[PDB]
């Protein structure tokens, strides 16, 4: 009665916010793949209710862990 609810998982979109596709190494003007905490939350927070997360600090933390050990890091 309420219509579907499918969501992806945070270890898809996350790093797309950022944007690590590929790189040859470092060519010219190179930024290392930094996540703000309040752009990182933020698409944990579009996600919020679709990771069964009682508050952010459920799903920031799956953005953390997830926006971590995969090789994007986070700042605060």
């Amino acid at each position: 009665m309420t219509f579907i609810t499918k969501t992806p998982p945070a270890a898809v979109l996350l790093k797309k916010a950022a944007g690590i596709e590929s790189g040859s190494g470092e060519p010219n003007r190179n930024k290392v793949a930094t996540i703000k905490r309040d752009k990182v939350r933020e698409i944990a927070e579009l996600k919020m209710p679709d990771l069964n997360a009682a508050s952010i600090e459920a799903a920031m933390r799956m953005i953390e862990g997830t926006a971590r050990s995969m090789g994007i890091v986070v700042e605060d």
